[PDB]
């Protein structure tokens, strides 16, 4: 009675899926995978909002000079994901932890988000991840206005795993998602 513990939930290394019942129209059908869960609010990154630009396109924009040859090419053809509305000119990128990167946030065996530039260089590469995202951009959300829109129906909520956000074909992540969830598309 004193001893208090919250029933908590911690939405961190957790999907966000869009519900048919969404309003911000740039959230319709969505998956956001959860970063920071605080009591300042949440910062997320969508995983399924391919834009208009290629890796190799921002790579060669962003003029970074890779360390190894980029062998790979295929998946430098790949598309960069917007992660949200907040800082459009940011870059993030989520992937599987390989080597050690400067600014690194290891959430799992499976999933890390690093930030630092130094990640850039391995891209196209046979030194870059088995499986990244780049996102230009973060959703955010203050205080508890996550915890709000949940009770809002707008969202539901899984725990994230890596297969979605690396090996799902990207216009499919949502329906893949809803579907753990029992409804259906």
């Amino acid at each position: 009675s004193d001893i208090e513990v919250g029933h908590s939930m911690n939405l961190t290394n957790h999907f966000l899926v869009a519900m048919p019942s969404m309003k911000d129209p740039y959230f319709k059908r969505s998956v956001i995978y959860i970063c920071e869960h605080n009591q300042d609010g949440a910062m997320g990154l969508m995983i399924n909002a391919p834009i208009d630009i290629t890796v190799g396109g921002m790579l060669k924009q962003v003029d970074i000079e890779p360390a190894y040859p980029q062998s790979h090419q295929e998946n430098l053809k790949k598309p960069v994901f917007n992660g949200g509305p907040v800082s459009e000119d940011r870059g993030f990128i989520l992937h599987r932890p390989r080597d050690h990167y400067e600014s690194s946030m290891k959430m799992t065996d499976d999933i890390a988000v690093t930030t630092s530039k130094d990640i850039l260089t391995v891209l196209g590469t046979e030194a870059e991840p088995e499986g990244y995202i780049v996102a230009l951009g973060y959703s955010g959300w203050s205080a508890g206005q996550l915890e709000v829109e949940l009770t809002e129906n707008s969202w539901l909520t899984i725990e994230a795993d890596p297969e979605l956000i690396f090996n799902t074909p990207v216009h499919e992540k949502w329906q893949k998602a809803i579907q753990k969830l029992g409804i259906s598309p």
